DNA sequence: CGCTAATTCAATTAACG
DNA sequence: CGTTAATTGAATTAGCG
C-alpha cells in the first residue's frame, strides 16, 4: 500500500549524529527538556530529535540480546 | 521534574483542526504544514492531534456497528 | 539493497484544570 | 479525578547512496 505525501527524509550531518548518540548513551528516553537542548545545540527541531530517539531505540532493541 | 509538557488548544485551534479532519482523516504533509501556520502549532502537534482524533473516531464506529 | 527517517496503530501514561 | 495530549513499541513505508 502507498502512503500519502510525507515530509522529506531528513539527512543528518556527521556532527548531529555524533551529538545525538552521546545523549543516547546517557539515556534512551530523554525528557522534553533534554531533547529541546539537543534540538537547539544541533540546529534540529525537537520533533526530528524525538523521531531519531524513537528509531535509535528500535535499532538498539533489534541488536540487543537482553530482556530489559 | 515534569518529563513531558502539554499543549492546551484554543477554541479557534480546535475549529481549524476539526475542519481538516472533516475533509480528510489523514491529511498529507502539505495539508499539515498549512495548519501549522494557521494555528501557530508545530506540524508535530498536528500529527499527534490527528492520530488521537482518529483513534477517538474509530471508537465511535466500534460502538455504533449494528 | 541496506540503512534509517517518517508515519501509521493500540495501549497506556501523565499534565493540567 | 476526569480529560486528553503525549509517549511508547511494533509494524510499515519509503528516500537514497
Amino acid at each position: 500500500n502507498k502512503g500519502k505525501k510525507r515530509r522529506n527524509r531528513t539527512t543528518f550531518t556527521s556532527y548531529q549524529l555524533e551529538e545525538l548518540e552521546k545523549v543516547f548513551q546517557k539515556t534512551h528516553y530523554p525528557d522534553v527538556y533534554a531533547r529541546e537542548q539537543l534540538a537547539m545545540r544541533t540546529d534540529l527541531t525537537e520533533a526530528r530529535v524525538q523521531v531519531w530517539f524513537q528509531n535509535r531505540r528500535a535499532k538498539w532493541r533489534k541488536r540487543e540480546r537482553w530482556s530489559h
